[PDB]
DNA sequence: CTCTTTGAGAAG
DNA sequence: CTTCTCAAAGAG
C-alpha cells in the first residue's frame, strides 16, 4: 500500500491534453505524447495555466493536510 | 520495469 | 546550487 504524491500544474492538464490526443491517436505511443504535452505547456499563458496550478495547490494543500508525515 | 514530459521536494 | 525520484499514461 501506497499514498501517492499529488499531480503538479503539468501533471493535471497533461492528463485531459494527453487523452484528447490518444482518443484519435491510440497507436501513438505515451513516451511520444509527453514530448508533445511538454512543448504545448510551454506554450501555454499564465491565464492559460493558472487554473492547472490552482489546482495543483489545491490537490498539494489538501494532501499535506490528509498525509501530514509524508515520506517523498 | 522502461520511455517521455514538468515540477515538487528531497538529497548530495 | 545540482541531481534524483515520482506523480499520469499505457504499450514494449
Amino acid at each position: 500500500p501506497h499514498v501517492k504524491r499529488p499531480m503538479n500544474a503539468f501533471m493535471v492538464w497533461a492528463q485531459a491534453a494527453r487523452r484528447k490526443l490518444a482518443d484519435q491517436y491510440p497507436h501513438l505511443h505515451n513516451a511520444e505524447l509527453s514530448k508533445t504535452l511538454g512543448k504545448l505547456w510551454r506554450l501555454l499563458n499564465e491565464s492559460e495555466k493558472r487554473p492547472f496550478v490552482e489546482e495543483a495547490e489545491r490537490l498539494r494543500v489538501q494532501h499535506k493536510k490528509d498525509h501530514p508525515d509524508y515520506k517523498y
